[PDB]
């Protein structure tokens, strides 16, 4: 019927005692563990409260209890006896607030009811997310943790230390429903990839067996599936994947809990799994006080009667014996009790602030508490209680009671493991985990890492994402990005560690390549052949001497010249001196061509000629202005990019061509050797060789321009232009000595 | 207290009789217009109802009316009444619904009490947005439109062609904080963008003389303040606009209505308003029977007495005479009679169908109608109800009843205008506008436009935009885009309607511009002077004149062939006939040098100096395969790019210096001029000027080359080498004749 006990406040109570299902009545089977186990707590509590002294002296808490048959249209109802006394309209019962619950559909609808009337509801019970949400239930604060502190349980199980990162699976309905909505909403904000994502929705289901298929099809970023799902239907999905004998690691939720009954042969295939349990502290106190009661004592109970007569499988009024009573053998604790003593310590200790606040000086209740604020009520005291939970003498940090600014429970949840088999608890989540990971016994008897795509090493860095899933492109030019390459500096570049791009320093020069070092012994040759003519013969053959030495000084300049590191202007220079040297040596020739043929002072045939040779040198430093002095380098497809003068010198090219005009105008006076004396009186064999020579240094240098590594072609040509310049008096000083 | 007078069904209603504030009761001064005018609208709507015989034969409806008192919390304690008679726990009532209603708050509560037990309610005037969320009121179909529909009827007066689209204002509560909220949402999905967005809150508040000047302040896009702001509120930012004395056009809301209390005082201040009543028709049985009622003869209604001692400011028991009487000369209609009728018979001939499936071949009602199916009432007969409304016999295409699928009513509005100064119907919003525009007043006597940045032409289409605020940028290249430029072919390029980037062919050509008609007169002049040679000497010399003469020739071919238009083979072709002629011109003086100087056969040394010329035409062919044949166009910071051959041909001066040295080489044949025979015999005197056209033309060249507008530059060059050809013989021929 109803427990209505008078006192000078009374608390509401809505507890599933009976049973829906079961059938047209709907409201039998009378349930033990949620019922009388939890209806005789909030009794409990209640002889607990006016015992004390120091939560309400004066005032003696009255009970209103009504049955809810786990049915929500027969907890409306039955709540409406609550709303009845007060709002006047013999029951004189100022209902300050109910402690109903227990199943979420039951505990919704009377939320609704009870927020419209302005009534403060705790349920013991009540883990649904839809509750949270104050803008639909106001005045609805609860001692449970809500379900969507799983999903950020579960997904904090999975990112400890460089943790799983993959997979999710789900269950319809609403447990199911909300939660995976709450766990993929706390995976997507902090880095967590899903695979395959089904919803074994109905009991024996196709779906389930192709469930596991399905989830085996998703192999190498699936080994952690995510259970969010209940007690029955985990049963069917590890049953089905016993059939097909895989293995994995199930993440489970509350739902799958601490239960043996879930995984009945089929250990195996679940062994390593990880559980969430609800980590309630069973109160002492009570187990003596449940087992202590007795059919013929408990009077204000009347569901206990009939209580009597469903568990015992007896007839109080089979014949059961007078000495029976309840003990630790016959049953234990309901695991939610601790969570209904905090429900109703929850309201006496907010009850005791307001009515120190409201009546002062005063040891029983004042005129100001006949009628109840009660908005005041639930979030000045009932919102910011903080209290320490009774009858848990552990009195640790988790034994507080604070209610949650949505008025939730503090989360505190139990992880689980299955290690063979049986449930031992591995981690506690309070607020972050304090796993035991070197007692956890792994489904592989090792830590599984279940990520999709392998990190990419300092090389191979390049990646192809969906986020958690990449391609290690074989592509450090910059840290351009995880996702990209230019190739400005890429792995086929000699680059650097972020640095390199094209702008390495890989200028290529010779310095003594073992190559210059003939032309520096051709040049010593050619003094030291200079040098004896000179001392063996010591006019205008001695002024062409000094002209033609003037050029043999030049050349081997110009081999030292191109032998010194690239400048702007030291190697622009040195361009200009083979110019030079090379008109030098064709001007003497041709000062003494024209000298022979000359039957006008010598001195001034002597300036004439030296004017004929800075004509050149006046060209050559108009042509340096024409660049300004500047110097090009050379990079290509390959590495090694260059770092010299100017190349493609055709002013260069252009420079010979006056030198070619010369060496044809001094070919025209090379054809008076028939008229030139022979032997002597400056004969003719020098030129000879020296328009030879010109022909050979032609040649050599359209073949080093031709090629294009460049490596001894410009040395190879001055050694000719030097072993020329010799050539030319040692040919005609071969009759001498 | 309540009518209940028996019925076979009983329907509930919810009429705030009483009026809220009148101190500590509360629930005094009772409410004519709100009230019995629509409490005797649904009892008239319940007399034609069993009057009729097409509704409900056997069924005669029976009515429970309770106050609401204008408060959430007296509605709810009554509203207990209807509950309490089903779910069996004298009033024997089925109470099938209710049609209370009035205040969104009394309307909201009651909905939230009644979703819990079944029982569909249906509101005759709650324009609330929030009761249109079905997934907190599911048993709440109402027959008024919600108030985001004016959100999306305004929303599409500022839409209609090319019509205004800024600025808003708001009020704060909950009609003009979700009003306005609506307001936006249909703004932003429609391309409207707001101006200054104030929020009226208090009655009376430095904010709104504040909030004329915030409002005035921006000027140029805001002329049309979208109020959305109740009646009191709107008087007072009317009256705070009418102290500084501004001008506007307020798109106005239902709050504002078509009230001429509204504006008192500053019509001229608000005049060219556009606002938005409900488009309700009065019903006019009603009228006759509501003024029909007499106080003695008016008993099922227990508040008429009292009303009838309040409206006449009399007591029923000042005295008032017996024959005294509601008439149209006292008071009008209210209103919302016709959507409170229009909320009866959206019961009753849901109850119809409803009984017609249910209890099918049966006059009165059946069996199962003792429990009535209040879920299967609300959403699949109340929901889907389609009748016309009674009472109304106009009948048009307005007249039906239908409610939408979330349990509303059809939006249809009536556009206002004040136009002096009265308010007349200028619109109607059913489902899209039918505003008489022609007849719309406006403000300033004219149509605003309200836009804040012009729309940019063709020219100056570059836009830097808020949405609507774009800034004109000066800058159709390839309508790259509204708001960007990167100036390929910009307006400062002549450039084409969406298509003109630099690609225009404004290749440069001359084509007879006047000046190269003097080099064909230059040419014509040496041709008959060769003629006149020719045909007065008409041998070495001979051999000599022809190739002079195929130097001429060459000479007009180049005046042509650079007149001719750029070709990628027929422009290079042209280049190397250049140094062809120049050589061939240079050649014959080198071969008339060389036969001089000779003291060997003349056919041989003929030979021998066509081998010479033959030289620079090897070299020349060489050179043209150098650059593969090809031409380049001349682009440059201005229009008009030109596409002609390569540009900067070094490889032409290049044959020039072959030439020079040809030319250097025959002014060593030309120092014998001495020992050459003057005045006969192979005279010297065309020599001299050869050498000195030689130089001529090199400075021509240097000069042409200078200079980048190349106008006539190639063209009086090869005039100077047929003026300098016909030169030399012209000098050398100056005795003969
Ligand atoms: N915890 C319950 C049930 C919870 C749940 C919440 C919402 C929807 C479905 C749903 O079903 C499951 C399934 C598995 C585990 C927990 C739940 C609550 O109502 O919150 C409540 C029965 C528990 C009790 O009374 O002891
Ligand atoms: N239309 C009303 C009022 C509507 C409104 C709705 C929600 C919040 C505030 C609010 O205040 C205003 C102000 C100006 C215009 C209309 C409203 C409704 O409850 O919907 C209802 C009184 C009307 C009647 O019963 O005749």
């Amino acid at each position: 019927r109803e427990i209505k006990i008078e006192g000078d406040l009374v608390l509401g109570g809505l507890f599933p005692i009976n049973e829906k299902g079961t059938g047209t009545e709907e409201c039998g089977r009378i349930n033990e563990d949620r019922g009388i186990q939890r209806l005789e707590a909030m009794l409990f509590a209640i002889d607990e409260i006016n015992k004390d002294n120091y939560l309400l002296p004066g005032v003696k808490l009255g009970v209103h209890i009504l049955d809810t048959c786990s049915r929500d249209t027969y907890a409306l109802e039955q709540s409406l006896e609550f709303v009845r006394a007060s709002l006047t309209k013999n029951i004189p019962l100022l209902i300050a607030g109910v402690i109903g619950g227990s199943y979420s559909s039951v505990s919704i609808q009377v939320a609704n009811l009870l927020r419209l009337f302005q009534i403060p509801q705790i349920s013991y019970a009540s883990t649904s997310a839809k509750l949270s949400d104050k803008s639909r239930y106001d005045y609805f604060a609860r001692t449970v943790p809500p379900d969507f502190y799983q999903a950020k349980a579960m997904a904090e199980i999975l990112r400890f230390f460089n943790w799983t990162y993959v997979s999710t699976v789900a269950s319809e309905g609403d447990y199911g429903e909300t939660g995976i909505e709450a766990f993929e909403q706390e995976a997507r904000l902090r880095n967590i990839c899903i695979a395959t994502a089904e919803k074994v929705g109905r009991s024996n289901i196709r779906k389930s067996y192709d469930s596991v298929i399905r989830e085996l099809l998703q192999k190498p970023n699936a080994r952690v599936v995510v259970l969010f799902m209940r007690s029955d239907d985990s049963r069917e999905l590890i049953a089905a994947a016993n059939r097909v004998n895989a293995s994995f690691t199930w993440v489970a939720s509350d739902g799958w809990g601490a239960q043996e009954s879930i995984v009945k042969g089929s250990e195996h295939v679940a062994y390593g799994a990880i559980t969430l349990e609800l980590a309630s502290h069973p109160v002492r106190q009570f187990d003596r006080y449940f087992q202590s009661l007795n059919p013929y004592n408990n009077h204000r109970n009347p569901w206990f009667r009939d209580f009597w007569e469903q568990k015992f499988q007896c007839s109080l009024q089979q014949v059961c014996d007078k000495h029976l009573a309840i003990d630790s053998s016959n049953y234990e604790q309901e695991s939610k009790i601790m969570f209904v003593v905090n429900a109703v310590y929850a309201m006496a200790h907010a009850l005791h602030k307001m009515q120190r606040t409201l009546c002062p000086n005063t040891t029983k209740l004042c005129d100001a508490m006949k009628i109840l604020d009660g908005k005041k009520l639930y979030k000045e005291y009932l919102l910011k209680i903080n209290f320490t939970a009774p009858f848990n003498p552990n009195k640790g940090a988790d034994s507080i009671v604070k209610f949650d600014t949505f008025g939730d429970g503090m989360g505190r949840y139990n992880v689980f493991n299955l290690q063979q088999y049986s449930y031992l608890k591995v981690g506690h989540w309070a607020e972050t985990l304090s796993l035991d990971v070197d007692s956890i016994h792994w489904s592989r008897n090792s830590v599984p890492t279940s990520q999709c795509s392998d990190p990419c090493a300092p090389n191979e860095m390049k990646n192809m994402q969906d986020v958690c899933c990449w391609i290690c492109i074989p592509c450090y030019e910059y840290l351009v990005d995880e996702f990209t390459c230019m190739d400005c500096g890429p792995g086929q570049w000699p680059t650097a560690d972020l640095s390199g791009c094209y702008n390495l320093p890989e200028d290529y020069i010779k310095w003594e390549d073992a190559w210059a070092i003939g032309p520096v012994t051709i040049a010593c040759l050619g003094f030291l052949c200079t040098c004896i003519v000179i001392t063996v013969f010591i006019a205008s053959g001695r002024e062409l001497c000094y002209i033609l030495l003037f050029g043999v000084s030049l050349s081997y300049c110009m081999t030292f010249f191109f032998i010194a590191k690239p400048s702007p202007v030291i190697c622009a220079l040195r361009r200009l001196g083979l110019g030079t040297s090379f008109a030098i040596c064709y001007s003497a020739l041709l000062t003494k061509t024209n000298c022979i043929a000359r039957i006008p002072s010598s001195q001034v045939f002597i300036c004439l000629g030296l004017i004929l040779v800075q004509i050149v040198m006046v060209s050559v430093w108009l042509i340096l202005e024409t660049p300004g002095t500047r110097r090009y380098t050379l990079p290509e497809k390959r590495e090694t990019v260059i770092l010299k003068c100017n190349v493609k010198d055709s002013s260069m090219l252009i420079s010979l061509t006056y030198d070619v005009v010369l060496v044809i105008l001094c070919t025209v006076y090379a054809f008076k050797t028939r008229k030139c004396p022979e032997n002597f009186n400056e004969a003719k064999f020098i030129g000879f060789t020296m328009y030879t020579t010109c022909i050979i240094w032609l040649a050599f240098l359209p073949i080093f321009y031709v090629t294009s590594s460049d490596y001894r072609v410009q040395t190879t040509t001055m050694c000719i232009s030097v072993s020329l310049s010799g050539f030319v008096v040692l040919g005609c000083l071969f009759a001498p000595k």
